[PDB]
């Protein structure tokens, strides 16, 4: 499924990322955006040979299992599959364990190079919330 923005919003503000962590709505929205483009199907190789999955690119090497990472732990107790679910609930109880392992939002690297710092507010303006 590809989210639309505020749709994502929404979604997220539900399942109760808003501000989880200190983390206000935009930054999650904001890293989303670039993680996946909105979309729960995303899935991309790492050169390590782990592989990241879903909105958020949940990364194999240490919180789902994919049956192919060697070495890897499955901190999250799912399938990697269940992160490219339409229902976004999945992602979401998996990221605020994430998000709490004591980096905060640092652990995604495409938040800390093009979201953190930023006018990150932007991402959720406009969205009936
Ligand atoms: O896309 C980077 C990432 C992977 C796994 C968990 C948090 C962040
Ligand atoms: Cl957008
Ligand atoms: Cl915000
Ligand atoms: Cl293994
Ligand atoms: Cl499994
Ligand atoms: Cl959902
Ligand atoms: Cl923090
Ligand atoms: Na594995």
């Amino acid at each position: 499924k590809v989210f639309g923005r505020c749709e994502l919003a929404a979604a997220m503000k539900r399942h109760g990322l808003d501000n989880y962590r200190g983390y206000s709505l935009g930054n999650w929205v904001c890293a989303a955006k670039f993680e996946s483009n909105f979309n729960t199907q995303a899935t991309n190789r790492n050169t390590d040979g782990s592989t990241d999955y879903g909105i958020l690119q949940i990364n194999s090497r240490w919180w789902c299992n994919d049956g192919r990472t060697p070495g890897s732990r499955n901190l999250c107790n799912i399938p990697c599959s269940a992160l490219l679910s339409s229902d976004i609930t999945a992602s979401v109880n998996c990221a605020k364990k994430i998000v709490s392992d004591g980096n905060g939002m640092n652990a995604w690297v495409a938040w800390r190079n093009r979201c953190k710092g930023t006018d990150v507010q932007a991402w959720i303006r406009g969205c009936r919330l």
